[PDB]
């Protein structure tokens, strides 16, 4: 037991507030209504990561690019990547037009409601894991800089 | 203002007591520390689904065993499924001796606390995205039969 | 039987004017030794098609640009593709600075000695095997123009 | 100048003679249409090797089991391999009731006749690609032992 505590089911200004709170600063695209978070580029490999929050799902995603010669290799590591982690998830992303990104990210469902604890436990998991896959994809020689 | 509820850091006690307040029946293996759940066993697709507590991390699973000529097809789709659900992972265990299996899985960080209500939800949201998953593979022909 | 020949080890010559015998015409890159042969262009998919030999094998080999979209599924099915011809090759070629190439090639080993007209079969049976590949990758919408 | 030698198109007899004249031995399936070469399972990996006669093509074929483990690893590793030999191909054959196959083979058009010369170095050359291929796989532990 860690007591009683009375549950919010958050909007986007509600974990504005939190990761103000946290002292996390954030950036807020002109083309999105993800709040960006500018510390996590410190790690090797990422190029951007964000909080989004979407039909009561909060997400935590960090994006890395991928070089050609390594992508059919991460296809096939993928599997074993996500069996990596109790807690994140690691996919590609392809377009023609540009060049192919790793997607690695944690959700915190909210839609039931949550403690501002359980926000930080998440913020500080996420990155914890999320940066663990990315680090590990960089010193493979897998990622761009 | 809203009422109050207790936060708690479940042990696999916890989880039994809770699945009992929602009457979900849990099984159990003599060879393993997961609580089965009979009632995910009739999506098609599921040979398997259990709840297992890791380091504090709760895990809803489901287990679909792949057909051969289908591994690296699935192997291939695995972004595309992943990308799918805001929720869901999905990942192969490959094995020298068994089928390969498709887990299909999500999970909950009760290492800060979990209240009953948190449970609630993640039961019915993750029995929802997996099945929805597991069925589609099923019905794109990569499942083997229970 | 077909009656008695006498058989030449080809060099890169001999094929010059094998090609010139069947009216095939062949263009010579400032950057390889390779043959280049421009009616293959005229398949839908096809960048560049040439002859090389090296080491005793004469190689027929057709480019096609991959779309970044259709790379890991094309590489999920070259055992497929490789399997569907008697006598037909394919892989990729994928770097960092350029767009994947999908090479589909025949070889004729040469070193025993030929005919001209081995050399005549090789070129028609390698022109339809190969066009036959990217064609169907081309339809299957796999490819650039 | 140098000498004359008969052009023929081949049926299966005219390569068992060939194979005679080389004394490589050859047996049979009563359940397929290949010529088999025992010698071929000297190399590590090697299930069977074979000559086959399809459309005026002989094929030159060695099959290996592969690993359920390592089957993902090689189907990555398929373009690198055909990439390595100016002559060999490389694929898999995956059923539902087998351990998936690798096929290594190569091709001889027969169609526009042959000459036994032709074919005696078909046999050297392909024996020299196909094993190092599969010696090379068998050494990155990608394979079964017959």
């Amino acid at each position: 037991a860690m007591g009683m505590v009375s549950l919010v089911v958050p909007d986007l200004d509600v974990l504005r507030r939190w990761l103000d709170q946290q002292s996390i600063t954030w950036f807020e695209c002109d083309s999105c209504q993800a709040l960006h978070l500018p510390h996590m580029q410190n790690f090797d490999g990422v190029f951007d990561a964000k909080i989004d929050l979407m039909d009561g799902v909060i997400l935590f995603s960090a994006l890395a690019e991928v070089k050609p010669t390594a992508l059919i290799p991460l296809a096939g590591d993928l599997s074993q990547i996500n069996a990596s982690s109790l807690t994140v998830k690691a996919f590609l992303d392809i377009q023609d037009d540009n060049l192919p990104k790793l997607i690695v990210c944690q959700s915190l469902s909210a839609a039931a409601g949550l403690t501002y604890g359980q926000f930080v436990h998440f913020m500080k998991e996420s990155e914890e894991q999320i940066s663990m896959i990315v680090m590990e994809a960089f010193a493979n020689h897998l990622l761009m800089i």
